[PDB]
């Protein structure tokens, strides 16, 4: 198991707080993790799934 990233699901916008959208992913789209991943040109909450 590692973490695979997936931006779309519950997230749409900017990455406000790591823990916030992490939890949001896990609750909504049911990810394992989620954080501000720096994709050009700005941090977005990318949800991390177990892969």
């Amino acid at each position: 198991q590692k973490l695979c990233q997936r931006p779309s699901g519950t997230w749409s916008g900017v990455c406000g707080n790591n823990n916030a959208c992490k939890n949001q992913c896990i609750r909504l789209e049911k990810a394992r993790h989620g954080s501000c991943n720096y994709v050009f040109p700005a941090h977005k909450c990318i949800c991390y799934f177990p892969c």
